[PDB]
């Protein structure tokens, strides 16, 4: 579905602290409630030395905000990784300065029409305009049906309450 990849990415420059300030998906029911199965919000990117790359993030479960620890397995694409779960789940980096913002999408392997999400990623808890235009621009291909963003406030709490 996404025709967007970074060319040039280098995994191992997108580790360490990000926030997760807006979310996109097309289907309403995979972001409307604290619960919804990709509402998640990053944490933390931690690249291993053999390029595969470690996933912590929240997720709000059974009444709590939980934490989480996923590992997404390199593929032959730099921008690509596979989620190593039950459902065929691919994640792909559209975008990224490394310093600032980057943008991602995640999606199931086929059905026909099928799940995506997509996030714009910052490294700090402030509301970036221009990373905002680029997940925006990113996004009006994609048929997306929901889409949430957060202020400085909730993004330092835990689960964006
Ligand atoms: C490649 C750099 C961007 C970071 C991508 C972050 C991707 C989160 C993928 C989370 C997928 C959904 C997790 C669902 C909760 C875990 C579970 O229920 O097993």
């Amino acid at each position: 579905i996404v025709t967007q990849t970074m060319k040039g990415l280098d995994i191992q420059k997108v580790a360490g602290t990000w926030y997760s300030l807006a979310m996109a998906a097309s289907d309403i029911s995979l972001l409307d409630a604290q619960s919804a199965p990709l509402r998640v919000y990053v944490e933390e990117l931690k690249p291993t030395p053999e390029g595969d790359l470690e996933i912590l993030l929240q997720k709000w479960e059974n009444g709590e905000c939980a934490q989480k620890k996923i590992i997404a397995e390199k593929t032959k694409i730099p921008a690509v990784f596979k989620i190593d779960a039950l459902n065929e789940n691919k994640v792909l980096v559209l975008d990224t300065d490394y310093k600032k913002y980057l943008l991602f999408c995640m999606e199931n392997s086929a059905e026909p029409e099928q799940s995506l999400a997509c996030q714009c990623l910052v490294r700090t808890p402030e509301v970036d305009d221009e990373a905002l235009e680029k997940f925006d621009k990113a996004l009006k291909a994609l048929p997306m049906h929901i889409r949430l963003s957060f202020n400085p406030t909730q993004l330092e709490e835990q689960c964006h309450i």
